[PDB]
RNA sequence: UAAGGGAAGUCGGCAAAAUAGAUCCGUAACUUCGGGAAAAGGAUUGGCUCUAAGGGUUGG
RNA sequence: UACCUGGUUGAUUCUGCCAGUAGUCAUAUGCUUGUCUCAAAGAUUAAGCCAUGCAUGUCUAAGUUUAAGCAAUUAAACCGCGAAACUGCGAAUGGCUCAUUAAAUCAGUUAUAGUUUAUUUGAUAGUACCUUACUACAUGGAUAACCGUGGUAAUUCUAGAGCUAAUACAUGCUAAAAACCCCGACUUCAGGGGUGUAUUUAUUAGAUUAAAAACCAAUGCCCUUCGGGGCUAACUGGUGAUUCAUAAUAACUUCUCGAAUCGCAUGGCCUUGCGCUGGCGAUGGUUCAUUCAAAUUUCUGCCCUAUCAACUUUCGACGGCUGGGUCUUGGCCAGCCAUGGUGACAACGGGUAACGGAGGGUUAGGGCUCGACCCCGGAGAAGGAGCCUGAGAAACGGCUACUACAUCCAAGGAAGGCAGCAGGCGCGCAAAUUACCCAAUCCCGACACGGGGAGGUAGUGACAAUAAAUACUGAUACAGGGCUCUUUUGGGUCUUGUAAUUGGAAUGAGUACAAUUUAAAUCCCUUAACGAGGAACAAUUGGAGGGCAAGUCUGGUGCCAGCAGCCGCGGUAAUUCCAGCUCCAAUAGCGUAUAUUAAAGUUGUUGAGGUUAAAAAGCUCGUAGUUGAACCUUGGGCUCGGCCCGUCGGUCCUGGGUCGGGCCUUUCCUGGAGAACCGCAUGCCCUUCACUGGGUGUGUCGGGGAACCAGGACUUUUACCGUGAACAAAUCAGAUCGCUCAAAGAAGGCCUAUGCUCGAAUGUACUAGCAUGGAAUAAUAGAAUAGGACG
RNA sequence: CCCGUUCGGCACCUUACGAUAAAUCAAAAUGUUUGGGCUCCUGGGGGAGUAUGGUCGCAAGGCUGAAACUUAAAGAAAUUG
RNA sequence: AAAGCUAUCCAAACUCGGUCAUUUAGAGGAAGUAAAAGUCGUAACAAGGUCUCCGUUGGUGAACCAGCGGAGGGAUCAUU
RNA sequence: UUUUUUUUUUUUUUUUU
């Protein structure tokens, strides 16, 4: 069977607009990301939300596809953390910056919560074993984490953080 | 009249051979549009027994 | 997310193209390439040629066993396993490719009342019918396997000779009794023959439209208070529609089927006879229905081309009739007759580097383009044709013949079809191992057991896609932005950088005990002891004048070499070449070439342009086509209801607007099964003008207007719009679930457990077809020689 | 011959509520506020109205009518020299 | 009941012509395009020194010239 | 209103309060 698949960013349109790269590098710097992709992999993702809710409010407010929809694309919202249970229904929505998608990764929440002291350091731990969601131990820094599980973070039992044992290098010096 | 070859004969296919009636089919370049044209090239053809069509005259 | 920029000029506004830009599930190629998940992959050209290996076989108690086979069995009488062979079934599935093919395939929608059907499923068959020497307590003859004798160089070649089985082949009796038609000696009234199903022919039934009196022609029958009455009966299926379903009669047949088959359990009865009976199954069998289907078939819809305008018809072209052939209809074919059929609304012919579609890419809307290829349909197996077996084939891992190619040879002969899976050659810009296995998905077989290059697994694999390493950090010294002061003792220690100055912790790329995965392995996942200080575990691809982010740097060359998609650079001061340094863009990716899309309002229906930039025929007539003046029921009123816009909030009723319904204003019957108006049997209020305690479903007088069934009559017809039914999955949009997120997938979650549960949604069917409503808009008819309407 | 009205013509003069890139236009207006009806033609400049096929003509020629290849401009109206 | 045989039918294949479609060789001839410091003239752009252009015909090394008819895209929007 | 032909290739400009 031909198995589905999609891409997750776009090359802009424009390839050397000076006000374009700027803005990128802004957030590139600021949340210690890899590459200009996964910048515009959250963009993407954003028009998705926008393009949707967009479409919705060229409906009826009474017709049974807006009210569907709508909530749904809600729930997905508020349950990661990008909204707020006030922001009903979806005028706000279109208010969503390409920032506030991204504070909601782990890379920033492990920042944000005190774990690390650096955002590169903030992601170097997560992608080398050392910071668990729960009971689940995650490497990867795109983790989109939930208001609920905002309050599960902290270091893999594993880890010589939390958990104590002593890794390669503090037992090659005993 | 001649086996096999088929112009190697000869200045040269000279001489001979080959084709040939009728019916049906098919017919090129070129053209002064009239022709070429029977172009080229094919098929049939006997005997016997039948069948059908194609007329006239006189009385409606 | 409805978008532009550079380039003609000394400068300007345009027409207009070129270039730039981005996407592609779109191919190739260059440089580079650490990890995880998923994964395309000899289509383009040569449907070209193929060495070799494999890809289709199959046994249950339940078809046939004397293996001189095993295993325990009895002298014997034959079974527990089980080979060979006969028998049955399958081999017509699957897999591969896209050569042919343009009303053809195909798609949606129709029909088979014009047909066949192995298998599955449910039913389903009583027949004195007539042949053998006869039998039903049971018929006959062959042939394998086997023993032995060979042939040829050679084949999955076979002969001669001796046996021997059937669920292989061929025969063959039947069940009583009822009822019906025919023949019938017998004074005016016994007996014998035939009657299942299958086939063919012929005939009959298979009904039903409102009622009554006369010579009957024919017996009229019964009831006869001997007038007169009833009566040759009662019942009778289905479809919109049939000569249908079905029944009956007269016959027919190279006379089908109606069990001479196998296993388990073995039990009952009395006339004790090796007597009569008893289930479950297996296989098989006629008809009907059903299933998988197949085959034709109705309507509508296909790219370019007029430098294709007429095509078909001698020898079928259009049709009618009779017959043949077919499973069946049909010019499908054979005979006879007639002259038709298609076309400017594009027939016929030609091209396709054309299999059709679901769909892929890209788009605000309208569109453009691709679709060999994981799914459905079609066709093919080197190129044509023919055919056997078979339910099913014009089969090719079947056969026969011809052409091409090709193999062995003792030269007499024999044998072949990779567009099946690997592999090779050739071809090309262009595409992988002569690997492992049926464990998973399913299929086939006599079948729980065997087989499956279908299929899965692994290897090659920068097709494409997802996640994501190449580093983290403290202090010290310095600088900047602040803060109270400017006595500038300024770092004093809030922050950010430079720290070429140092100390630290952590880990995976790799590696490997072990565990895990798997048919067995690999990888991922898990994890002992290993594995990091730059020299290491070292990221590349393009560019730095503009479009377009980034150099006023240095050296070399000197219109040379060279660069440059375009404009342009280079002639001894090159921001463009060759290099060093520095910087910019993307980054495990980047560049290049070709195809296509947007940009392109540069194909314009939406929506271009035609005085001068390209473009109004020299002018007029005129056919096809396209388009075409106005005009026919409007207005008003009576109302009734839904929804929306306000205050009333009943628990923790109100006006207006819109929409719809019936009536007035010149505006369907038959039987009504229930409806109903006119009064209702009761009932209801009322002028003081008849008292009351009853009765749901209703009968009749009667029924202007109505949904109900079912028969018929009267409706102008098309276009258009609304609604409804039906309308493969997959794809797309889209709902849910922490595969560690994601691409994906259809999972999962809860309880400690005992086992408990939600899901696996929803939308999408343009055009053509079906049903109904709407009656403006666009067409067409109607009464004029009235051959007009009305009882 | 004079004055005026009207229909139908050949044109002209001023103006822009409009149009066009402009020159200019009572049509080249009523068009991004884009749909009265019909026909024909054009898609950067060349090659080229050429080659070939067809057809008409006595001929000269007419009508129909490409492609390979090549090129970053060709061109229109105005401006200052 | 095998071989064989009679007559139709389906019909491969080959030969011989015809037609359509698509490629391809060719002496020679006549064009186009491109490349530049080649020879000869100077036809056009000003009244380009004979105003330019169109159709047709004839002629000439070459651009071109001339006759007939037309146009202004003219060097005249005008003479009472 | 006598006539007056020709001129070898390339080279001829940028930003803001
Ligand atoms: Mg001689
Ligand atoms: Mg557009
Ligand atoms: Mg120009
Ligand atoms: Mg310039
Ligand atoms: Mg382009
Ligand atoms: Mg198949
Ligand atoms: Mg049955
Ligand atoms: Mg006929
Ligand atoms: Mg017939
Ligand atoms: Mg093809
Ligand atoms: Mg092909
Ligand atoms: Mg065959
Ligand atoms: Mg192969
Ligand atoms: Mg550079
Ligand atoms: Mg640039
Ligand atoms: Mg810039
Ligand atoms: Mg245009
Ligand atoms: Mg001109
Ligand atoms: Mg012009
Ligand atoms: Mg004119
Ligand atoms: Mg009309
Ligand atoms: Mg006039
Ligand atoms: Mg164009
Ligand atoms: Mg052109
Ligand atoms: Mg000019
Ligand atoms: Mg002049
Ligand atoms: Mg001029
Ligand atoms: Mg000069
Ligand atoms: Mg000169
Ligand atoms: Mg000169």
């Amino acid at each position: 069977a031909p198995r589905s698949y999609s891409k997750t960013a776009k090359v802009p349109r424009r390839p050397f607009e000076a006000a374009r790269l700027d803005s990128e590098l802004k957030l590139v710097g600021e949340y210690g990301l890899r590459n200009k992709r996964e910048v515009w992999r959250v963009l993407l993702t954003l028009s998705k939300i926008r393009r949707a809710a967009r479409q919705l409010l060229t409906l009826d407010e009474k017709d049974p596809k807006r009210l569907f929809e709508g909530n749904a694309l809600i729930r997905r919202l508020v349950r990661v953390g990008v909204l707020d249970e006030s922001r009903m229904k979806l005028d706000y929505v279109l208010a969503l910056k390409a920032e506030d998608f991204l504070e909601r990764r782990l890379q920033t929440c492990v920042y944000k919560l005190g774990l690390a002291k650096s955002i590169h350091h903030a992601r170097v731990l997560i992608r080398q074993r050392h910071i668990r969601v729960g009971k689940q131990i995650v490497n990867v820094p795109s983790f989109v984490v939930r208001l609920d599980s905002q309050k599960h973070i902290d270091f893999a039992l594993t880890s010589p953080f939390g958990g104590g044992r002593p890794g390669r290098v503090r037992r090659k010096k005993a």
